[PDB]
C-alpha cells in the first residue's frame, strides 16, 4: 500500500502512481498541524512507501518523516538538500518558455504569478532571467509580478502590467493563472496572440478549454508518478527500504494557439 | 480509529473536490483524519476506519459488514445529494423560461442513478412545456470537456437547437467552445446553461450560468452524519439554484 500526500497537476501525478502501482499489485491511499497529522495519519497504518505531491514540509514535520523509517520521495518539486524528489528542471521551465517567445522575435517578456521565495519559484524566475540575458534583454523588474500560482494572481498580474503595457509576451507561472492573465488581457481589449503571446507553465488540461488554447512548457506529472513508485518498488527490491535519488524529469514545449512572431 | 475513508474513482470534472473541501473542514472540527481511496473499498475495510464517504459511486454487500454514506447520488441507502432529476428540471426550465423551446442536452450518462434522473427531469419539464421530446436532441456523454465538443459536433454548425444544458462545467466548456469554432455566438445565437456551477463557470468567457449544487455541503454534511452514528439510514437533499451569468439570453 502506498500512500500519496497532497496539499489538475496532482490528479496527473495521481494517475501515474495509480498505474504503476496497480502494474506492481500495489494499493493506493491519499492522505488530504494539518500537516503533521497527514504525515501521522500515512505512517500510523502500515504503508510501503510514502510519495508527497508538492508539499513543502516545515523542518520538524521533515524530520518527522526521515524517523519514521519509511521510504518516501517527493514529487513535482526540487530541493536544494539532498532530500529525494522527482520533478522538471524548474530553471529550464523558465528558460525554456522565455526562449520560446525569444524565438518568436519577442524581447519585451514578462512573467506572472510566481512565489518568487521558495526553491520551484526562485529556479524558475532564475532561468527566465538567464534566458534574458543570453539574448541580451537587460532585466526589468517592473516586467516580474509576483503571486501564487492562481487564476487570482493571473488577473492581478495583468492590471499590474496595464492595459497600455509595452509588454508583447508573458509567462504565466501556471495554466490557471494563464487563464486569469487572458482573460484580463481580455477585458483590456488586447488580443492574444495578435499584440500579447502568452506561453503557460505546466501543461494541463486546462490549456485546451480557452480560447485562444494556451501554448505551453508541459511537465509530464504522469511520468513523475510512474517514477515515483519505482523508486518505493526499487526500494523494496534493493532491500535498502529507502530512497536517495533527485531526479529530473524532461518538459516539452506544446504549441497551441496563444503565441504568434512579434 | 479516528480516521474516515473517502472513496472517489476516476472523474472527469472538479466535483470531488468540491466536496472534499467540505469533509476537510468539518473533519478538522473534530480531529478527524482524511484519506482517500480510487477492490477500493477493500483498501478502506482492511483499514480500521471510522467511517466511509463514497462521493458518486456506484459491491455494498461487502460494505454492509465491516458505516457509510453515499454523497452527491441518491432506497434505503443512507445519502446527502442534489436531487437530480430536480436539477434536469430547473436546468431545462430556465431555458423554457426564456422563450426557449428547442433545448439540447448533453454529455449525460445512460445509467439509472444519475443520468437517467438528469434526462428525467428534463423530459418533464417539456412535457410540461408541451414540447415534442425529441431523441436527435439528447447527446450521451461522460460529463467531460470532450464529450462536450462532441456532442457539439453531432449537434451540427446547422443545428436548429437554441438553447443547450450542459451534463456538468467541463462539458458545458466543451459545448461552447466546439459552437464558437463553428462561429455560433453565445448567447447571441446559442443559451447554454451548466449543471454544477464551479469557479470554472467564473473563468470560461462568456461566464457560464448554471444549476449550481452546495458540493461543500455535502462533504460537511456527511462527516457530521459519522460523527452522529458513532455518537447511516438518513436521506437528505441539498438543494441546488440557478446562478446567472453570462451564458443565456431570452429568445
Amino acid at each position: 500500500v502506498i500512500a500519496a500526500v497532497v496539499s489538475n497537476f496532482a490528479q496527473q501525478i495521481l494517475d501515474g502512481i495509480q498505474e504503476e502501482a496497480h502494474k506492481n499489485g500495489y494499493n493506493l491511499i491519499i492522505v488530504y498541524e494539518e500537516q503533521k497529522h497527514a504525515l501521522l495519519t500515512a505512517i500510523e497504518r502500515p504503508v510501503m512507501g510514502i510519495l508527497l505531491l508538492s508539499i513543502a514540509l516545515t523542518d520538524d514535520n521533515l524530520q518527522l518523516l526521515q524517523s519514521s523509517d519509511v521510504p518516501y520521495c517527493f514529487l513535482s518539486m526540487g530541493f536544494d538538500d539532498d532530500r529525494p524528489f522527482i520533478s522538471s528542471d524548474d530553471e529550464d521551465i523558465g528558460y525554456q518558455a522565455t526562449n520560446l517567445l525569444i524565438n518568436e522575435g519577442h524581447r519585451q517578456i514578462g512573467i506572472a504569478g510566481i512565489d518568487q521565495y521558495p526553491y520551484t519559484g526562485r529556479k524558475r524566475l532564475a532561468g527566465y532571467k538567464k534566458a534574458l540575458k543570453e539574448a541580451n534583454i537587460a532585466i526589468n523588474q517592473e516586467w516580474i509580478k509576483p503571486g501564487d500560482y492562481s487564476y487570482t494572481s493571473g488577473e492581478q498580474a495583468m492590471k499590474a502590467f496595464g492595459k497600455n503595457t509595452d509588454l508583447t509576451g508573458i509567462i504565466a507561472a501556471s495554466d490557471m493563472t494563464a487563464i486569469g492573465i487572458l482573460n484580463q488581457a481580455s477585458s483590456f481589449g488586447i488580443e492574444v496572440p495578435k499584440d500579447l503571446s502568452i506561453v503557460s507553465i505546466d501543461g494541463t488540461e486546462m490549456c485546451k478549454i480557452t480560447r485562444p488554447q494556451l501554448t505551453s512548457i508541459s511537465q509530464d506529472f504522469f511520468q513523475m508518478g510512474v517514477t515515483g513508485v519505482q523508486q518505493i518498488h526499487q526500494s523494496v527490491k534493493n532491500g535498502s527500504n529507502r530512497i536517495v535519488s533527485q531526479q529530473f524529469i524532461p518538459v516539452n514545449p506544446v504549441i497551441r494557439k496563444s503565441t504568434a512572431r512579434l
